């Protein structure tokens, strides 16, 4: 009769390409990292109610702030996300998502914590995975590897096995248009073109060098509300999303728009 999973007032593509959401945000650094280098964790105050959680990794020789504008932007919009440094910058994507499975292991832990900062304010059955280059390969194994996550959303991705035919995880994979590190016909193109049994998206950015989705970027307004929705869309099942993350955006940010197995 309703949706259990349902947060915050309905959205609007003023609220979605916003700096912030509804929700005010907090953070805390990780005290004893286990499986990974360092983490901060950004959460909703006043989500009303569990939220799922999201882990965050960087590229290849990148650390947390190549990546951590998501952490307050998806906070504020009710969900608990954690943006890692790994073991070593030089790691590789497989490690990368060894990493960034045991963050949201410990994000599990912390939420069953007393008194940690975000006691009980994880779902601790809805969970996703982000990431920049190889850390958006490693995302890709993470949910190759585990079909329990409820949504992918890696960036510019980049890893040497492209064949993600198995994946069921929802997968929205934000490409840049002038990437030469991870160039989408080599990376992200057959990566989704892989991926035959699954909502999957292709949103590339027009113009977009690499690090096209990194923090400081030129279109949080396109990126941070397409991610956002996707992760409303299939992380809390809310289909007030379904618009804003199945269709087109129609935006002169977007160079190449596709998507399947997602009804507006």
């Amino acid at each position: 009769g309703s949706n259990p999973y349902q947060r915050g007032p309905d959205p609007t593509t003023s609220s979605l390409e916003a700096s912030r959401g509804p929700f005010s945000v907090a953070s805390f650094t990780v005290s004893r990292p286990s499986g990974y280098g360092a983490g901060t964790v950004y959460y909703p105050t006043n989500a009303g109610g569990k939220v799922g959680a999201i882990a965050i990794v960087p590229g290849y020789t990148a650390r947390q702030s190549s990546i951590n504008w998501w952490g307050p932007r998806l906070a504020s919009h009710g969900f608990v996300v954690i943006t890692i440094d790994t073991n070593s910058t030089l790691d590789q994507p497989s490690s990368r998502s060894s990493q960034q499975m045991a963050a949201l292991r410990q994000v599990v832990s912390l939420s069953g914590t007393s008194s940690s900062p975000i006691y009980n304010k994880v779902d601790t059955s809805r969970l996703g995975v982000m990431g920049w280059s190889m850390g958006g390969g490693g995302s890709l194994i993470s949910a190759r590897n585990n079909p329990s996550l409820k949504a992918a959303a890696p960036q510019a991705p980049w890893n040497s096995s492209k064949n993600f035919s198995s994946v069921t995880v929802p997968t929205l994979i934000i490409a840049c248009e002038n990437d030469t590190i991870a160039p989408v016909n080599s990376h992200a193109l057959p990566f989704y073109n892989s991926m035959s049994r699954n909502p999957k998206q292709y949103l590339e950015i027009n113009g977009g060098s690499h690090s096209c989705a990194n923090s400081g970027n030129s279109n949080q307004a396109l990126i941070g509300k397409k991610g956002v929705a996707w992760m409303k869309r299939f992380m809390d099942n809310d289909t007030r999303y379904s618009s804003f993350a199945c269709s087109n955006p129609n935006s002169s940010s977007v160079s190449d728009f596709r998507t399947e197995n997602c009804s507006a």
